[PDB]
């Protein structure tokens, strides 16, 4: 393979193709978008305007780690919309979990358009892999997932980046069961610092390890007193490539750490259960 | 010990009849045998069925009491009246405290029939209680000592409202059923691996999952697989159970009960959590 050969052959592609134009791209933080992006940066510098929308579910220190990555330090022109209260709200009720990811789909689309009308683009860039009345451009349309992590890798992108577990467009919000609050969110996502930060303490490398709200109550007590408590559900699965998936064989000492820091660290979780269920039968997500 | 107890219990009935609740317990079951060496027939053990006990335990405990042991054992099926006391009832406290008002209306409406003096219990109508002076420890020896199965003396607790604080939310026949065939899968298993723990069983969750195979759009149920040591159940431990033996449950939870699409295990401790999730 010949990285330096494909990168400066697709950003004179992407140059020719757009010219004087502007070009727009969602950033997610994904490996996909971030490779595309930039790619096209290369290419027509502050004419690419990358769009990164905090829907309130991301991870902790997500959001500033992009910003960090793509504004700070590859200098983007990047635009950071905080909708989060459009996101929240429109949950309001919703507790079915295809009508949540309908939902949030649709608040995201409503976003970007909203951004894109005001910055005028004539093409969109995608991040779309072989595995807005805009022109498309695909620069990664004929690279396999391995390829895009190499180039990834190539283009000085961070290894939290190109090596990251994936994680759903609807965030933290398919990770709660039941109705999206801010409360429920913020558990889960301390939950899911706890689990990510114990996987990555013992040195283990699974497919996917995060933290879900289940929504089950348990008598549990706060000050000298009884109170009810949330319950979390640890999954961590291995695989290789999604098609199907196995509970981990976690150590013992780990599911430990994980059990007594989200109940000692996060007061409102009273009990923590381990998904010990492959799939088949189950999905990897709580849907 | 047996024959001082014997003959305080016989000489203190007399030529009565006596009365006495047969949980499957150690406890009431060690309280019963003694009463029926002394007594005999005038001895009148009662076992209500409320719906909620254990796979092959109701014939367990009418095998052990009326055929092994000979006593005078009133079958009472009392599963419809307890599943329609229960309707619609979610809170964990309302359910105890409804099966306790429920299981007191059955009994006393056996006891009326049976016309006895005296009211045989367990403790650890007039009142004997021929273990009073006696420890869960000593209880058990002694369980032993008069020929009763180690399936009693040596068994694992389980609760009066039985598998209906298993099931998280309102109690249903469905839901009963779902749960009991989980929690033999799951002490089948336990047992089969030589663990020995303070506790091993499955809850019904109430949260639901679609899965990967055969329609995928239908939701289906969750069971959490709760397995602790402990010493005395004040506080206690997740047990730390070989990987294996976790998957063999999931396994066969998931392909023998149709109904349930997810298996969880319970990884806390106690403090900060309690043992039974109800």
């Amino acid at each position: 393979m010949d990285w330096g050969r494909f990168v400066e052959e697709k950003v004179r592609e992407i140059r020719e193709t757009v010219g004087d134009s502007k070009a727009i791209i969602a950033l997610s933080g994904g490996v996909d978008s971030s490779t595309a992006a930039v790619l096209a940066h290369k290419a027509i510098g502050d004419r690419l305007h990358a769009v990164f929308v905090n829907t309130g579910f991301l991870r902790k220190g997500e959001p500033e780690f992009v910003v960090k990555t793509f504004r700070d330090e590859f200098g983007m022109n990047l635009h950071y919309v905080d909708a989060q209260d459009r996101f929240f709200s429109a949950l309001k009720g919703v507790t079915d979990p295809e009508e949540k990811r309908k939902i949030i789909g649709r608040v995201f689309i409503e976003v970007f358009e909203e951004v894109a009308k005001k910055i005028g683009a004539e093409y969109l860039i995608q991040g779309t892999i072989a595995p807005l009345n805009l022109k498309l451009i695909e620069p990664l349309r004929d690279l396999y997932k391995d390829e895009v992590r190499e180039l990834a890798k190539f283009l000085g992108l961070p290894e939290k980046i190109y090596n990251r577990m994936p994680f759903p467009g609807p965030g933290l919000a398919v990770r709660v069961i039941g109705e999206v609050t801010p409360e429920k969110i913020r558990i889960v996502r301390e939950a899911n610092a706890i689990v990510e930060e114990e996987v990555e303490r013992a040195g283990l490398r699974p497919w996917q390890a995060f933290a879900v709200l289940l929504g089950v109550k348990t008598v549990g007590v706060q000050g000298d007193i009884r109170a009810y408590k949330e319950t979390i559900a640890v999954r961590i699965v291995e695989s290789i490539d999604g098609m199907t998936a196995n509970a981990m064989n976690v150590p013992w000492e780990v599911l430990q750490r994980i059990a007594f820091r989200i109940t000692s660290e996060i007061p409102e979780v009273g009990r923590v259960l381990y998904d010990i269920t492959n799939k088949p039968p189950a999905t990897i997500e709580f849907e």
